[PDB]
């Protein structure tokens, strides 16, 4: 048993009162998110000198296309995952040399767009490698799902 | 479309030698456990007045049992959440009033026994309104998928 289901079948023995099936989908959600962000996306990233979102900003500006110039607040609806501190990781990248601002946009430098059409393609490789658990008609199923839950919220 | 779809959509026009199919599943994973996390548990969390993980604590060491106290190593292993930082939330946690330190064991309190007693019904119940956009069985095949993709890690 995982931690969920171990969690769950104590939760049934020492407050029979509950109902924990929840716990099982959301708990495993939250380690799954948890597990493959820290052991598994996060040093691919440090392998670029990218910090835990860092890789997003530099990725939302690329796939932008030509001038890879984004507004925050467009940095913002693009990026792919609604993390903030989005202030402090643009300081953090100008400081680096990867990102600059011409105007408000937030510009990915020469050097920028280099590190980061290196770094996706090492990405998605270590993407598959992530989900080759998971058959491909798994993870559409996988993403159907989650979309579903995501706009319930 | 969402994020993820946006995000994949792009990248293949800016990017066509790339196969970003793996994003959709992985940014929606992220997207969904930090929406849900943010938007939803932790509030909820917050009016106990439990920080970030120090449910887990409280928790973990509520269901193992009375008398509630566990090493911190066995409050690792049956922790739901695989975070860190669990010296700090420890030490939060006995500040507060909720456990205690006997012999090395980690204790629930009276207060926070009766904390967690009551936490816990209100928590699955907003779970339960977490996941009500998706059926019964939709739920059970998405635990089943994160099972698989969890021990595929
Ligand atoms: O275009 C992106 N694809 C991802 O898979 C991803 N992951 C992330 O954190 N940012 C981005 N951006
Ligand atoms: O027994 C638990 N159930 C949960 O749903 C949960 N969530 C969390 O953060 N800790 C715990 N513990």
């Amino acid at each position: 048993m995982d931690r969920a289901a171990h969690a769950v079948e104590q939760w049934r023995s020492e407050r029979p009162d509950l109902d924990p099936s929840s716990m099982i989908v959301l708990g495993r959600l939250q380690e799954a998110a948890l597990v493959i962000a820290r052991d598994r996306l996060n040093p691919l990233f440090a392998r670029y000198g990218l910090q835990p979102g860092e890789f997003d900003v530099l990725a939302t500006l690329r796939r932008s296309g030509a001038p890879y110039a984004l507004t925050p607040t467009a940095l913002y609806d693009a990026a792919m995952i609604s993390s903030g501190s989005m202030t402090n990781r643009i300081d953090r990248l100008e400081k680096a040399g990867w990102v600059e601002r011409r105007a408000t946009l937030v510009a990915l430098t020469s050097a920028g767009r280099a590190l980061i059409d290196d770094a996706v393609v090492a990405h998605v490789d270590n993407q598959r490698r992530v989900l080759s658990a998971l058959s491909a008609a798994e993870q559409r199923q996988l993403a159907k799902l989650l979309d579903k839950l995501l706009q319930g919220q």
